[PDB]
């Protein structure tokens, strides 16, 4: 497709002159608009997946923190990706730490970040999600197409149970899953909340509070769930990987005891000290160099977790053969960020079309007969 090559071009341009962030938000304007192109394709009905009784087209989305605003989604999706996290998103507007605040390295195909969740506030972002959801309403390409929300805490919040509630009370219904964030590097003390006690509490407190929508509810389930399920959404929990294996050992068990519904694995590390151009730089890593440790805490966890758990894949996904990698290694469904970064608009169409060659030549039948074969 030209089109694709064309934006292709025009983002490699943008990117070896332009700041980082500010070609993103230029490429966001770009969507928020609807200039950018479509996948109009059929999936491959041997590649769709899913986490419980929630259905993915494909198993290709886009991981937290790229529309943290959700002012970008249908154009996003559209590209071919099955579903988007928005956010991660915080009761009250936020503007995030200094600029510039992300940084690339191209060579590796990885890159660093200190953004410390700006974002518009839950407030902002859930007007921004239900205009969204009045769209897909009447979109032949958006039906079926899953939005969940990534939560977190104000910078300056002490109780982040408060933060949770709060964003689950307001934007809840228009979410397909709940994403509940604990392993931002970016801001101090969250990782803490990974600790077995802390993070039981945070589950319960989380699952409590969705729970709650419906019984105060009057209207019908069709007028109450204004998302793609029509169901109340699934509640996943986002893991940091620089964690020890005993600290996995206790996490996995507490994801068994409350039955969290799934568990994104993993977020972005800080253990990354081979990379000379990030030498002097904060935040967390992602990309290629980050693969191999997400993909072993993934074999980690779905050991831990007994097969229980389903999971979601993020960390340097980059090609079909990275993704079937994950799925062999315990995951249901990919989540795709630095692969936008430095492949461009053509990412899903790609990265689908990889896949699906792929299970052909190793014998699978379709996806799900791969998750977690290795
Ligand atoms: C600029 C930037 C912002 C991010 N923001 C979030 C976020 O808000 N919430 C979250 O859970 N993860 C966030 N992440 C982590 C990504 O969602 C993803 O888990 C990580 O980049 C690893 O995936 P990748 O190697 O394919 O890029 C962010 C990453 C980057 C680079
Ligand atoms: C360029 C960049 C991007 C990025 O590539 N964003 C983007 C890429 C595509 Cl292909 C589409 C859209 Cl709407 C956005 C995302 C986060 C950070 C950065 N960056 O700081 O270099
Ligand atoms: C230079 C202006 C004359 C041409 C008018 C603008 C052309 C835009 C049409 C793009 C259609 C793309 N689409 C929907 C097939 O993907
Ligand atoms: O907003 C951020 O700074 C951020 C959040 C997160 O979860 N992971 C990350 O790398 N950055």
């Amino acid at each position: 497709n030209p089109e694709f090559f064309l934006y292709d071009i025009f983002l490699k341009f943008c990117l070896k002159y332009i700041d980082g962030e500010i070609c993103h938000d230029l490429f966001l304007l770009l969507g928020k608009y609807n200039i950018l192109p479509y996948d109009t394709s059929n999936d491959s009905i041997y590649a769709c997946t899913n986490i419980k009784h929630l259905d993915f087209i494909n198993p290709f989305g886009v991981a937290a923190g790229f529309d943290k605003n959700g002012v970008c989604i249908d154009s996003i999706l559209k590209l071919g990706f099955s579903f988007i996290e928005i956010g991660t998103i915080t009761p009250r507007g936020q503007t995030g730490n200094a600029k510039p605040r992300i940084f690339r390295d191209v060579e590796s195909r990885s890159i660093i970040n200190s953004c410390g969740f700006n974002n518009m506030g839950c407030d902002k972002v859930t007007e921004n999600l239900i205009l969204f959801r009045k769209r897909q309403e009447e979109d032949k390409l958006l039906s079926k197409h899953i939005v969940g929300v990534s939560i977190g805490k104000n910078k300056d919040t002490v109780n982040i149970v408060d933060d949770l509630k709060y964003c689950i009370n307001k934007i809840g219904r228009y979410a397909d899953y709940i994403a509940i964030n604990v392993s931002s590097p970016n801001t101090p003390g969250l990782r803490d909340n990974q600790e077995a006690g802390k993070l039981k509490n945070i589950i319960l407190s989380v699952k409590e509070e969705i729970d709650n929508l419906e019984k105060n509810n009057i209207m019908n389930d069709e007028f109450l769930w204004f998302n793609t399920t029509k169901k109340k959404p699934l509640v996943f929990v986002k893991l940091a990987p620089d964690l020890n294996q005993e600290q996995k050992k206790e996490i996995a068990d507490v994801l068994l005891e409350t039955n969290i519904d799934g568990m994104i694995i993993s977020n972005t590390t800080t253990q990354i000290n081979d990379i000379k151009s990030f030498e002097n730089k904060k935040g967390g890593v992602s990309g290629a160099k980050l693969k191999d440790i997400s993909t072993k805490f993934i074999c980690e966890m779905y050991n831990y977790t007994n097969k229980q758990i389903p999971i979601i894949a993020s960390g340097g996904i980059f090609s079909g053969l990275d993704a079937l990698e994950k799925i062999e290694a315990g995951a249901s469904v990919c989540q795709l960020y630095s692969c936008l970064v430095f492949n461009g608009m053509k990412s899903a169409v790609q990265i689908k079309r990889e896949l699906n060659h792929l299970l052909y030549q190793r014998g699978y039948y379709n996806l799900k007969e791969a998750i977690g074969r290795k």
